[PDB]
């Protein structure tokens, strides 16, 4: 239980800098077993996975083989998982817990999110999709799948329960809910210098809900200006002799945001905790505050029929 952390609202502290383990596509899903392993070498205690990644079985692999070897113990890890879109009628959200647990080989996930807001078809394929290609959206009351989070966090099987990629209003559904019993702990969205989200911040803020950022980073499109191409970042980097990287997950962290960040580079996994050993001063988290230009990277744009699509909203 030693930590850079915050503590959340039911009294569970999470790491404040974490491992995602999605990978890209063109990766062996065994890829995440290698990663999570320097990473935990790296120092990193807090790991970030989703049923839908297909990546549990090997981070919990990786993390099992350094309990057995002594480098961890279990209560050192604080291990992510979520509920994907195909299992949010209420009977399905357990079920898939259960599965994940199966698949890491655990007692338990530390924390426990709904993925998104959006309910798809059951069952087994994660995006069931029609004749065109679209995907089957189905109905849902989010707030049931809220209460099967609930039982959930009682029954032992999660430590704690969040949402993820919830707008400020399906976040309200939840907390106006009769006869709610646990606060979603976190609300995990896409942030960055791009996209700050302070109104979201200080909405959840206000009702003790954690922000942990996701995209943190950020062949025309693909080779155009980047987020860590920007110019601020490049000076605030040499002017502090660390890398743009690092630069906006200091932002983030100075800000009470907790930080998952990626990487399929040894070298780069190790410089995060470099996010430890510098601060960014109150003029150049002004500056940064100032970069803003409501870039979403991560829109989700085959939910963007859906009903229950979160980014329509201005937060």
């Amino acid at each position: 239980s030693k930590c850079h952390c915050v503590i959340l609202n039911d009294g569970n502290f999470i790491p404040v800098l974490g491992f995602g383990t999605a990978l890209p596509l063109e990766c062996p899903k065994s890829k995440a077993k290698e990663l999570t392993k320097i990473a935990i070498d790296a120092g990193f205690h807090h790991f970030d996975s989703a049923s839908v990644y297909n990546t549990e079985d090997h981070v919990g692999e990786a993390i099992r083989s350094k309990i057995a070897d002594g480098t961890v113990r279990r209560e050192d890890i604080f291990y992510t998982s979520k509920v994907w879109c195909t299992s949010l009628h209420p009977e399905l959200v357990r079920a898939s817990l259960e599965r994940s647990l199966q698949k890491l080989q655990f007692d338990y996930v530390d924390l426990y999110l709904i993925h998104y807001p959006m309910a798809l078809k059951p069952g087994e394929e994660n995006f069931p999709v029609d004749e065109h290609g679209k995907l089957i959206f189905d109905r849902v009351d989010l707030c049931a799948t809220w209460e099967a989070m609930e039982k959930c966090k009682d029954a032992g099987l999660t430590k704690s329960i969040g949402v993820s990629n919830f707008n400020y209003r399906q976040l309200e559904m939840i907390l106006n809910k009769p006869g709610l019993k646990y606060k979603p702990v976190c609300n995990q969205v896409e942030c960055h210098p791009y996209l700050n989200q302070m109104k979201l911040l200080d909405f959840c803020k206000s009702k003790d809900i954690v922000l942990v950022a996701y995209g943190v980073l950020g062949w025309v499109d693909q080779n155009s200006p980047v987020l860590l191409d920007e110019p601020v970042l490049g000076s605030m980097a040499k002017k502090y002799n660390r890398t743009p990287a690092l630069i906006a997950l200091r932002y983030q962290l100075q800000r009470g945001i907790v930080v998952l960040n990626t990487s399929l580079k040894e070298e780069r996994i190790k410089e995060n905790m470099q996010v430890f050993e510098f601060q960014l001063s109150s003029e150049d988290m002004k500056v940064l505050d100032g970069l803003n230009r409501n870039m979403r990277y991560i829109p989700a744009a085959i939910f963007k029929g859906h009903p229950n699509w979160p980014f329509l909203d201005e937060y």
